[PDB]
């Protein structure tokens, strides 16, 4: 908009960035790309703006390190992580089998 | 609404994340944090989902590496980077002296 992001706005926008990032990550990433994405996620968890949120995500990420082996493993890992936060906030579980429809290709019914 | 984000949508929300990220970066970051934020930016530039956009930012970063010494230096560095992209796309130059109002504290006129 025009004013500082609130917790929810920052969240929606960051998840959008993260899921899209994962959606276009290589299906066949090189060993270096796999190392970089894992490190990116690690650093991300240390600087995500919302203080309370970062403390929370770090604990979740340390418990289940990102699997950056492939586009699918990574996008699924990220979907599972987001779902953990969804459950913490009483939000619905997202069907991870549809992450590509949501963030890359659009719903199969063509509503996008 | 819940559809894959186009170049403009992704960009808008990613800049929001990035500027908020810089807005809350420590005023006195540890050397470790300064190293981490620099790498975050470098990895970010290699994976940002819009290939043309990623290549462009990489070229700009290579000419002026991120200054992660302080919250102010980094926020200003990021504002300058975004302004280069604005100039490229014919968008108005943003007054970097007002980055804190825009992304952290809100406009001085209490508008927010
Ligand atoms: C790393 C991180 C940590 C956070 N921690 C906290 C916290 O501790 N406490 C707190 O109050 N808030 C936290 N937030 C904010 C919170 O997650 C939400 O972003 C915010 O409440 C806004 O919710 P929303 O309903 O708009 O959807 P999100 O912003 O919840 O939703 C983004 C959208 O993505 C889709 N989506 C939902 N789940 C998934 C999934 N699993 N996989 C793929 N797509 C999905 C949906 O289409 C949805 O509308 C965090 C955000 C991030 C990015
Ligand atoms: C790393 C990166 C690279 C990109 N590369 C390209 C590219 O090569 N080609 C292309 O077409 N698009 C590119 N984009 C997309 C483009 O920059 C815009 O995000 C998009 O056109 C939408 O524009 P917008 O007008 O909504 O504002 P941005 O999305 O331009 O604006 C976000 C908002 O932030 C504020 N703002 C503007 N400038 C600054 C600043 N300098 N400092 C602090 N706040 C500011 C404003 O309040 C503005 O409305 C890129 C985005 C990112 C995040």
């Amino acid at each position: 908009e025009d004013c500082p992001q609130d917790r929810e706005e920052l969240g929606r926008n960051t998840w959008a960035f993260l899921h899209t990032l994962a959606a276009y990550y290589p299906d066949m990433p090189t060993p270096e790309q796999q190392q970089d994405m894992a490190q990116f996620i690690h650093i991300f968890s240390k600087f995500y703006p919302c203080e309370e949120c970062a403390e929370d995500i770090r604990k979740r990420i340390d418990r289940s390190q990102p699997d950056t082996s492939t586009r699918v493993s990574f996008s699924q890992w990220l979907c599972r992580l987001h779902n953990e936060v969804n459950r913490k906030l009483g939000k619905p579980d997202f069907d991870c089998s549809r992450v590509d429809e949501r963030w890359r290709d659009g719903w199969k019914d063509g509503s996008c």
